[PDB]
């Protein structure tokens, strides 16, 4: 640890071979299809990964913040495509650097090859649990989960009644799999269990 | 970039500082919420890699053939534990090592981390779609387009009436994350709805 910031001068090397680039919220940094020749890495702000089907639903395969890479997927054979739609959730600054410029930074220095790496493996985790969530529990079992997660984080807050998050309804059902209002359904039956207690904000009771 | 008498010296290299064991078909490898320390990589057969519910109904993450490491996603950081379990589909031959040991390797000579790591790349591709249907379809759908895509799967056979399949209604289950009985019971939906013919294999429309 560099304590609270840890920067680390193979970050700050990494980062003087890229251009910053600065993107307001709701920006769509990456376009599914999109010809995959450049790495991202996150120097503030959190993102949304996600996918659409045939009609225009879509879904947030994962939330990445900063420190994160994005982008990386193409890396290892060219001529590939971007897997999935990445978008800005708050103001984002991201450095990005062709592929060509990484793949040669790696010869010099592997570790840059190691933390990438490590983020990877880290995704397909997250990927593996998520599965789970969405194959085996219903609408509002994934719900609950999320909601679980969301405030398992040090973006959250802190409560009596437990920890509270900033959270929409569209975001919950992109994260699930449901309509904007079939959310608010079970949103008013969790707080009904005593579950939760909403308001925009929702508030977490904490316990699983 | 030779290899003989078959693949790449950097591989050859890798396997000669590992353990080969042999395991027979449904034989567990690698069991979920385990502590992680070694990675392995087939040599021979294949692998399924699953997660379960509370109630050990099966989820299918990946199948996985010879080429394919496994177990590396504890590698990066200390004292992971096993995302999900690993068994043997058929027969297989496997080498493996610490990663200690394998991290010295990384040290000698990082193209073993480039291969694994275009692994890990291809397999957070592949997850997308999955994931996304995973969301967007209930059961039957995703039964539906399992049948589909085994139907576009180079193994499909032709038929009279269209693509003949070979699969068993537990495989479907697993792939899908239902009981066997629950694909037999929607498979009679979608006969009746004359989308597929189901017997001793499956032709789709
Ligand atoms: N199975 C699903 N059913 C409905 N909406 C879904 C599903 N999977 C993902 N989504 C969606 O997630 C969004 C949440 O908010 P909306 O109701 O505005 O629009 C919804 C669609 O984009
Ligand atoms: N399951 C996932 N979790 C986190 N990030 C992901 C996941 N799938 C894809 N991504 C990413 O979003 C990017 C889309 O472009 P790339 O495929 O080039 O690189 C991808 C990764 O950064
Ligand atoms: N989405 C996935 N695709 C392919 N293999 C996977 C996926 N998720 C997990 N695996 C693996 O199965 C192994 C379970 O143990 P590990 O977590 O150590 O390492 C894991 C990988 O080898």
């Amino acid at each position: 640890v560099l304590g609270k910031p840890q920067t680390d001068p193979t970050l700050e090397w990494f980062l003087s071979h890229c251009h910053i680039h600065k993107y307001p919220s709701k920006s769509t940094l990456i376009h599914q299809g999109e010809k995959a020749e450049t790495l991202y890495y996150i120097v503030k702000g959190s993102v949304a990964v996600l996918i659409k089907d045939e009609e225009g639903k879509e879904m947030i395969l994962s939330y990445l913040n900063q420190g994160d890479f994005i982008g990386e997927l193409g890396l290892f054979e060219e001529g590939q495509e971007r897997s999935a739609w990445v978008r800005a959730k708050t103001a984002c600054e991201v450095a990005e650097i062709s592929y060509k410029k990484f793949r040669q930074l790696i010869q010099v220095n592997p570790d840059i090859l190691m933390r990438l790496s490590a983020q990877m493996a880290r995704r397909l985790q997250v990927l593996a649990e998520k599965v789970g969530n969405l194959a085996f529990l219903d609408v509002t079992g994934r719900i609950a989960q999320t909601l679980l997660n969301l405030a398992k984080q040090p973006d959250a807050m802190t409560h009596p009644d437990g920890m509270q998050i900033k959270i929409t309804r569209q975001e919950i059902g992109q994260i699930v799999g449901c309509s904007r209002e079939t959310v608010g359904r079970i949103l008013k039956m969790l707080e009904d269990q005593n579950l939760i207690s909403a308001h925009g904000k929702t508030i977490v009771v904490y316990g699983t």
